[PDB]
């Protein structure tokens, strides 16, 4: 985990992260964008979990990225949830929620959901 | 919204977080809980996208809390994703995911998902 | 459970469906909208799990609803997972999928998730 | 769609299932489990959207499982909510709920979420 997790990360899509992952839990970095309604860099921010493991059991850990920097602003916010797993092929599976502000009457639709894995390695 | 999310924020469950909305976007603060395998306090970090909003639109944002403290290590984090309404009766309106770690085998049962909705009283 | 979901159910926004519970977990029925991309009626087909309890737990049921009548055909469906909980104010409360048909590209941004909660009285 | 659709899917995991889509939105058909507390083959249900498409877009499906039949009761059910691609490499992309009864205490931690990819192959 933290060691393990500090890095750059590469999903299906293309989109990439680089992460730090402090003593105390924490996670910071940066998102860059390969394919949505995001374009460039993000700022990230998140926690992780640490006991984490004798059971090589995942680290849990979350994140999210306001979707607004000095080249857009889209009026959402993603929320990734998921666990790190490290060794050979570490990767970090996770499942998303988009929030978009919407209006009260459009509230009901505002939230898309979705899943993501994360490599070391593109992809 | 960022002024107008700085505060104490509780939700039905009996749960409640203080939160700062910092200039650039960034939530800082603490969960205390009130009913889960959560104990205490818990740091927890985020992202609002500002721009927010002729039209009354919420203001979407997003934050993780790991649970993970002093007293307890649940070996799981939290990150709930959803919008700021202001007003009257201004609440953040959330879904969140809650994901354990687990060993690869047990992944696929290892997240949750769940709503809560915020209110600057309690309840 | 069964005897018990056989009827009318109401939610927040003005949804209406009718259900009947057969012997062997069967859910058939007909939603009536309030307030999506959804007008009229529409068939909506399920199942539930009875055993259901000595511990006054509720009945895990499941169904499904296509938009498309002969009045819209609004390509896509959503599918509400949840419990069924009996008594002076018996409920049901889900969570729910929507999925909407898109090209490849647009898959990612496909279903949206969301909750709700039906009682027998409006609302 | 509906012709495309019957016959038979598998995912990664091993689970299979066999379906047949009826002329008017409907689907019926057997899951049967390969790994999770599911054992042998249980009824689904559910319903598709034809059009559904003059811009390769999937069609929009979705269906419900009871965990129950004659070997076991696990109170639970599952919906799985997607779309349905065709062609060579023709696959069902899926989102799903599974939602246990529980007692009013624990309702908050009923629902797991999840996904998988059904293929005419295995996998
Ligand atoms: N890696 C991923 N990219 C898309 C999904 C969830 S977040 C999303 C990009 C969204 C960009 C902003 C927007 O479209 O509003 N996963
Ligand atoms: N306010 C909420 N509390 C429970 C749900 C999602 S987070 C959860 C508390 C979890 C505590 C830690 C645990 O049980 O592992 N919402
Ligand atoms: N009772 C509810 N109505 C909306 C949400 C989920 S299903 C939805 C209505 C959708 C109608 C069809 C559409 O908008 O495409 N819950
Ligand atoms: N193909 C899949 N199998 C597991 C996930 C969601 S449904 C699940 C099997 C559950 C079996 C019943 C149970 O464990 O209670 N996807």
């Amino acid at each position: 985990a933290e060691a393990g997790i500090t890095g750059t990360w590469y999903n299906q899509l293309g989109s990439t992260f680089i992460v730090t992952a402090g003593a105390d839990g924490a996670l910071t970095g940066t998102y860059e964008s390969a394919v949505g309604n995001a374009e460039s860099r993000y700022v990230l921010t998140g926690r992780y979990d640490s006991a984490p493991a004798t059971d090589g059991s995942g680290t849990a850990l979350g994140w999210t990225v306001a979707w607004k920097n000095n080249y857009r602003n889209a009026h959402s916010a993603t929320t990734w949830s998921g666990q790190y797993v490290g060794g050979a092929e570490a990767r970090i599976n996770t499942q998303w929620l988009l929030t978009s502000g919407t209006t009260e009457a459009n509230a009901w639709k505002s939230t898309l959901v979705g899943h993501d894995t994360f490599t070391k390695v593109k992809p």
